[PDB]
């Protein structure tokens, strides 16, 4: 009903008239290469399963516009291992998204991460006025995030106030939460800021500037990771996961009543083990954090890579926060596109536009699972006020 | 080589700049289906093969432009029975051309015969300004025919003005060839007109503008068909084919030292006892009559589709009327032909031809190319 198969092109079908240009596009990749998941080395896949092109595998149909979504023939870690070709095989993929009528495009998972946050995009392509904007759609992923804090703690039956936050990654999307959060919900008690040995220096400076910049009055704690969070987080009674290194956290570590709101992927805990104690404890609320809930249903087409080939019963409101952001920067021209670590109060005006348009955050789920609302009750039943 | 395969689409490889646009396209389709097929139905293959849309098969690259082959997703039955379908997918065809850069498309094959000769096309297509305009090629063709007419005369050590010449159909193609073979070569000592008996007042009418209007002062006869060509036709020295049914003139029939130039097809004749006769006795001389041989060899990409020669092609022929698109393109008095449209620009595509160096393919017809050692046994038993 809201989710179509095509099993043709939608390239083709695009060319030859019989579906429309989009509005916007997000850019994707094929996840992680680990050579015992697969047949085959990470370069017969790139050239014969990918065939070294981007692939336009989605249409999401939304009430402000179409979005491609739109594949690059490379695994998370080419990105890292070159950035020169990174760049060059997304330029490719602008190229085609502007063929189909993108305006904007955004970046999502690690692309920005791997691309100087898009700034190496932009350089490459300062020289060119025939291709779609990029962005890293990070700031309405913070508001999607925000609005998912929001969301955890009215479903636990907590108020935010009383919480003790811990932040687990403080690089783009992290630090558009933290402000963010301060600015549009009650501020918790104490503020936990965790990220690796490396960044004490940054994370310091953070502290600064809670206390004089952005008005927070309770207690912080730095801690710092090595190669997991340090035991002082499982003193934390929200945590805020948004990490580009995958099981840093022990899901079976948190103290019962915990919720956690993760925009990391994969997930900065075990999805298997966090899945498992919740059916067997139902003691942890943990949800994705970067996922919207649109007030209109979405209509999605599907078309597979027949070499490569949970898209039906998809629930039909959701859509990823930092995707939906290329078609608000068509929308509302405030919503200026973002490349960089872009630092100031614009996500307010993201989250701001998201609840007059009615947006929330998506159901509390992770990966393929959705908590049931029962057994959500019964948490709040026995973790709440 | 001149011929490289791709394995990946050639429009996606188009859209992310790998390939360069083209300018211009020559629309083609899949033959005729039959029970050859021996194992899928025609509308298997329309629905799941070919998946109801055109397809980007060729690329080639000659000194004067890049030309896009695109196949149209219907079989050449398809196209007679149902103009309105055929229409419709050649407009679907065309916007595919012109995203890829294509200015003016040619329409090979029975195209112009099954859709009024474009002007159904030209109807369809009402006011939209976001298309490739459209061309039948044919006056080109007609230019491609007459320099084979010119080449088979050469080779066969015989001259045109000693010669009976036979036309057999005279629709679209046919009637580019005659005036502009009149005009370009030296006139035959006879001429003889073969089209279906309903086209009688029609071959009447050319009778009188051969001789009234062409200044053609030789024999004329008129000789109608009804299935198969009148034994009158026969009686031809030189035998110029354009039909659109096959297999209405018997090879077996034909006197020694008869010589063809056929663009019909498939051919009027049988390919087949052709080339059998051929190399048992040496006594005709027969060949493609559409095929223009370029000065430079051509770059050729391309894309087979991956459910269903190639290499085994001359790298300077190219097919005359999908020519006709890039000089469309690139010489702007050769306008497109839509509809029958006569006049007498057709010397214009000869002139160009000429001075571009072009002349036409070497005798071959189909798969077969005519071996340069057997022409010359033709023209010692049968020339001058
Ligand atoms: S489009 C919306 C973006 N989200 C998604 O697409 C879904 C998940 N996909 C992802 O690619 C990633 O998990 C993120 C996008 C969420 C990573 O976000 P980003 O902010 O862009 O990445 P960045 O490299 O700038 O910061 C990551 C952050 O994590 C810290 N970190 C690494 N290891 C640790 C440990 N062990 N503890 C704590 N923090 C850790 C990095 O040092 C860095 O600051
Ligand atoms: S790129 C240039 C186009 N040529 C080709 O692509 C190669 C061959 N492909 C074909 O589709 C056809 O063979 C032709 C294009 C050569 C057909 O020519 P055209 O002029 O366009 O078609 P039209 O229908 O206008 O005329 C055909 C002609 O043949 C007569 N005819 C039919 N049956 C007979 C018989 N038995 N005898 C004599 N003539 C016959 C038709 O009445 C009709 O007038």
């Amino acid at each position: 009903e809201y989710v179509q198969f095509e099993s043709r092109s939608l390239l083709s079908l695009f060319t030859v008239g019989k579906i429309p240009p989009v509005d916007a596009a997000a850019l994707c990749y094929w996840g992680e290469y680990d050579p015992e998941m697969f047949d085959w080395s990470r370069d017969y896949m790139i050239e014969n399963i990918f065939e070294n092109l981007p692939f336009w595998t989605m249409i999401k149909q939304t009430n402000w516009g179409r979005i491609a979504i739109i594949a690059l023939p490379r695994f998370v870690s080419d990105l890292y291992s070159n950035q020169d070709d990174a760049v060059q095989v997304i330029i490719e993929a602008l190229e085609m998204a502007g063929i189909i009528g993108a305006k904007f495009v955004s970046l999502t998972g690690l692309i920005p991460s791997a691309t100087d946050y898009g700034l190496a995009i932009t350089k490459a392509v300062a020289n060119r006025e025939d291709l779609p904007k990029i962005t890293t759609g990070h700031r309405t992923t913070g508001a999607a995030v925000v609005l998912t804090i929001k969301k955890i703690c009215e479903q636990g039956g907590r108020d935010l106030s009383t919480e003790k936050v811990g932040f687990i990654g403080l690089g783009s999307v992290g630090m558009n939460v933290l402000p963010l959060m301060l600015k549009c919900l009650p501020h918790p008690q104490e503020i936990t800021l965790c990220d690796v040995y490396s960044k004490l220096e940054f994370l310091e400076n953070i502290e600064q500037n809670l206390v004089h910049k952005f008005g927070f009055k309770g207690k912080i704690k730095l801690a710092l990771s090595k190669t997991t969070v340090p035991q002082e987080i499982y003193d934390s009674t929200l945590i805020v996961g948004a990490t580009n290194v995958a099981n840093v956290l022990d899901i079976m570590q948190v103290k019962p009543g915990t919720l956690i709101v993760d925009d990391s992927g994969p997930h900065c805990f075990s999805v298997e083990q966090a899945i498992k104690r919740f059916q067997e404890r139902e003691d942890i609320l943990f949800s994705e954090g970067g996922m919207l809930r649109s007030p209109f249903p979405i209509k999605t087409t599907v078309h597979l890579l027949p070499s490569v080939e949970a898209v039906f019963n998809s629930n039909p409101f959701n859509i990823m926060g930092c995707a939906f952001s290329a078609l608000l920067s068509s929308q509302f021209e405030q919503l200026e596109p973002t490349v960089g670590i872009c630092d100031g109060e614009q996500s307010e005006l993201h989250y701001q536009i998201l609840q007059e348009l009615e947006f929330e955050a998506g159901d509390l789920h992770c990966e393929h699972y959705v908590l049931p609302a029962k057994s959500i009750a019964n948490f709040r039943q026995r973790f709440g006020k």
